[PDB]
């Protein structure tokens, strides 16, 4: 069994991140979004050690982002984790009018094709890139070019969508869904010229993710991630 | 243009002719259909490359589904195996049988449904990718995706060590989560990736338990027969 640090309360919904870095935030971002478009009041948790045991029975991936949060009657406490998951638990919990999770079968259907697109293939394809490429020990250049051709591939088909008439967003014509937040990180100018692609070369991608980044909640969402364990608190339960 | 036999009267399932590497995915959705008796009919798509296939599913694979909105008046697709698993539990289970009755059940649903999208599901797409597919062979990179399917396996035995956890996401039945999860943790499949199942004991257990369902029986036998029987493409009968 595992013991919580004293400052770990569950008052509110609680994001649990870690210090901001380059390589720490594109995920974290995710939940963070979403909390700044719906309002949610939440509390931040910077995670010291991921492979800390408390840690680990929220998150049995080791992984941010988490959420642990009061169930709906406040009786209990309930767990989120994967950024995607983290996404669809916010939107259950928090957009009862369905702006960000779809208002109907029809609206949801489309939101959940282009959320699971990101989820099982430029997610996965993107974060084995950066495994190989920085992380393994031993260098594979024939397994980080079939990587990095895959995310062209993944691109290739947003591009497409986005091409579409009167196709503004990934899943809705009229406005963004947790289906446009998940995806931003990994199809943005920065995060392109990371992998060693020119992202001029999708130009309506392009275009989406300046939209998506001109959003009042996307800005707000990236200046406080990089934030995090920078400021009075390292580490804990920020105020 | 769409083939003359692609009508949209119910939900319509794409597949592709049985075999022992085609159905994985496509048994998912199936499953859940099975489980819910819901009406549906099945497509064999001969070419998933065809355009009009790929006006339904971008990413040009099975499984999708086409299907009429609720109120009848347009129709609707789903696509990605987790998406049809959604789009199955949001239209036909109301109750929340596999999709979850509460904020609660749903929140642990998406914790182990999302695992598997991202982890267990691409790491074991990627394996199969590099051992049989990739025109080179290479040893290495086959070995670290194999070595990170055992890390996942540890994963899901330890969830089925806690007390009365006898489901990936609920205590008391299985959900989407365990549906999607099955193919990729049962012992034909970890003999595949060169793995001895038994070292995971309570997913085994776990596995023969989901094996056993009726509906996954019925599952596993009509994916295996599709484009064998007396129409070999297009829209079954």
């Amino acid at each position: 069994m595992s013991e919580r640090p004293s400052d770990l309360v569950v008052n509110r919904l609680v994001l649990f991140v870690v210090k901001g870095t380059a390589t720490s935030t594109h995920n974290t971002v995710k939940p963070l979004i979403l909390l700044e478009e719906l309002g949610v009041p939440h509390d931040i948790y910077v995670v010291e050690k991921v492979s800390a045991p408390w840690f680990s029975e929220i998150n049995p991936h080791k992984m941010v982002p988490a959420i642990l949060d009061r169930s709906p009657d406040g009786r209990d406490t309930l767990r989120a984790w994967e950024s995607t998951s983290t996404l669809m638990y916010i939107a259950d919990a928090y957009d009862k009018d369905g702006t960000f999770g779809g208002r109907n079968v029809q609206e949801r259907s489309e939101i959940n094709n282009w959320l699971t697109l990101h989820t099982a293939a430029l997610g996965p394809t993107a974060k084995y890139w950066l495994y190989f490429y920085k992380l393994h020990p031993e260098k594979l250049p024939k397994t980080i070019e079939k990587l990095r051709s895959n995310i062209t591939v993944q691109y290739d088909i947003l591009e497409r969508r986005l091409n579409e008439p009167g196709q503004q967003y990934l899943a809705l014509k009229d406005r963004p869904t947790i289906a446009d937040i998940a995806t931003l990180p990994f199809a943005m100018k920065s995060t392109a010229e990371l992998f060693g692609l020119e992202f001029e070369k999708w130009p309506k991608l392009q275009e989406w993710s300046v939209r998506m980044g001109e959003r009042e909640a996307v800005k707000r969402a990236w200046q406080r991630v990089a934030g995090f364990g920078h400021g009075e608190k390292e580490y804990g339960m920020l105020e």
